[PDB]
């Protein structure tokens, strides 16, 4: 086909995690305002069936995150790797940075289940490393984290990006995590069929320009 | 009997993402003094089979619209919330109260919000013949604040959600230019546990904290 961002009115469909939405969308829409102001963007969670078939059909253009299932017929590219960080409200009575493992186990925690994303492991990685945490609140997803941490003496274990997005708006501070946790690798997946498609290419290159390290 | 100051029970609460964002901070803040040894865990209403889970006792309370819960379920109105138009405060052109004209002229973020009272909006507007430049459509509300803060987009969003996001993201709101209905936000619990001291107490706390009935 052909592609002119100035004029293009095409709809792009992006699969991403909720945090992925929170992190990618604002600087992307900000960029798209000056680069392709007439195209449309719609996001969806990866779980919603069926990612392989939909990406193969063209219903979904790109996908971002761990998404380990996509292998054959899929090009991928790593935008960045992110570390886990301990985050809490700045005026916290006792929390300190860098935080000791002892204090970590002593304090009370909010847990994000984060089922079927790479961030679901943490609550188990800590358990298998023999680190007791007082789980005062357990929520499925990350949306309520900032608000909760701001109004309580709770602490949370979140990826560094979620921390940076929330630090200023909710008066939160962070701390290098007291527990040896792995990094998460964040990739950009696109189907091999559309590897040469000008539009898909352009949007890809934009994602790389914006987010890659 | 049930003693909050001593109890170490886990309570399970079914609620939407916005519901989480709104109910959870002032609740945990309150529980810090009243019952500092209990545990709370939340979940979306769609996950699992909610009636069976609530009847079995896996889920204690559920908050929202939830028209599915009719029989064997007692409900209690916590409040009524109205739709509001939100955007960043330093917006080049957006004004409050916002004119319907300007609303149709500006660009929008849509939250699909499937299986919610909030899902209807995108349709209610269409059937009222109101065109919108849907620049970005997202499934849920999590990315809204950040997006609005960084772009000249505007969004149709529930009153309380707006209240949560105004201060952190430097957002202003506006009475919605379109005639939209109010959503009724209720507290549901199963009839089996209507007399259960713990469940009763937690209900009473939810009423004390969030009910606007008397005033």
């Amino acid at each position: 086909d052909s592609f002119d961002p100035f004029a293009s009115t095409r709809t792009f469909n992006l699969a991403m995690t909720d945090i992925g939405e929170m992190y990618f969308m604002p600087p992307l829409m900000e960029a798209l305002a000056q680069r392709a102001p007439h195209i449309q963007i719609s996001t969806l969670r990866p779980n919603a069936g069926n990612l392989k078939e939909d990406m193969e059909s063209g219903a979904v253009d790109l996908a971002l995150g761990l998404l380990p299932e996509l292998q054959t017929g899929f090009f991928q590219r790593r935008l960045f790797r992110t570390r886990y960080v301990c985050m809490f409200r700045k005026d916290h009575p006792s929390a300190k940075s860098p935080m000791s493992l002892k204090q970590f186990s002593e304090l009370e925690h909010v847990g994000v289940v984060a089922l079927n994303t790479g961030h679901g492991e943490v609550d188990g990685l800590l358990e298998r490393a023999g680190i007791k945490r007082r789980m005062r609140l357990v929520v499925p997803h990350f949306i309520a984290i900032g608000p909760i941490l701001h109004s309580t003496d709770l602490i949370a274990t979140v990826p560094q990006r979620f921390a940076v997005r929330c630090e200023v708006p909710f008066g939160l501070t962070t701390s290098p995590h007291p527990a040896k946790l792995p990094d998460i690798a964040i990739n950009l997946f696109w189907h091999a069929k559309y590897n040469r498609d000008p539009g898909n290419m352009w949007l890809r290159q934009l994602f790389v320009e914006l987010f890659s390290e």
